[PDB]
């Protein structure tokens, strides 16, 4: 298992786009920013990390991430969460878009992350086989707290199941 | 060379959502379809294709992808062209958010594809390697006439040009 060893960085490599001020209502010229899982856990005591399979599923059905926007705010004023990442394999560009129709208009605290060819994802044994090698990611949420594993769960089912990945799953071991 | 022998769909297959009437200017609950590459060149006489990097790649950059909506009426009116299939490795529910971004009320004519994993892209060399194994489509075009490659060209530089894959390059060629 995961939890209580230090947080499995490796060499892993994420990439995301910044949204803020200016751009949080219209659209950004701006290259993805490269980031090691290792420096992100370096530099924040306390961080959420939670993968979904895909940018833009419908909102018809079930998710966790509304969840996570809605209560960013405790998070981060009363529950020191210092970072919430969302990981998907999708490029960064639609995580970024996505981030922004869900409602995201400033990253401080909150980032959309690619985890290009799901090779973070698949390290930690989270990832969604969906057919011929290829690889989404689960569904699943981690807690880590200067630079040890706390919490981590994935859901069974995906498709249908948010319990262990819900924020307030999570906010109970906050 | 692709030019002048039987289009190779072997047994890839791609995924698309549909856009129609209703949900043209809101939020769909669809799951994709799955369709053979077989199937759509054996049931379309004349049929354009043509890969993109990424989904939602930022306004400010070149992208061939306008020319083609801009120009699917000509197409399909005036060229008889039976359809126009945009490919991308992307999954297939934020390849119909960023069609419905570009403006597509209507996928008769025109799909955006999911080639998971950038397989049958590899098959014909048209990739673009990101890194670490990881596959993007490249920037080219591929015109079918009766099961028939009568076209194919890739850009050199994804990144900076639009030449060989535009929507002109291509009418020259039907």
């Amino acid at each position: 298992d995961l939890v209580n060893k230090k947080f499995p960085a490796g060499d892993y490599k994420f990439q995301y786009i910044a949204i803020s001020q200016s751009d949080a209502d219209s659209e950004s010229c701006k290259m993805p920013q490269t980031v090691e899982w290792s420096k992100l856990i370096s530099e924040n005591k306390k961080v959420i990390i939670t993968g979904a399979p895909a940018a833009f599923s419908p909102t018809c059905t079930v998710s966790h991430i509304p969840g996570y926007i809605n209560y960013l705010d405790e998070l981060v004023k009363e529950k020191e969460v210092d970072q919430v990442i969302v990981v998907t394999v999708d490029n960064p560009f639609a995580n970024q878009a996505w981030a922004k129709s869900l409602g995201v208009k400033d990253t401080t605290h909150i980032k959309f992350a690619s985890d290009p060819g799901c090779a973070f994802t698949k390290s930690i044994g989270f990832e969604l086989a969906v057919g011929d090698g290829v690889y989404w990611s689960g569904r699943w949420a981690m807690v880590v707290e200067n630079g040890i594993v706390t919490y981590a769960a994935k859901e069974t089912n995906p498709g249908t199941d948010v319990t262990v990945s819900s924020v307030e799953s999570v906010l109970a071991h906050l």
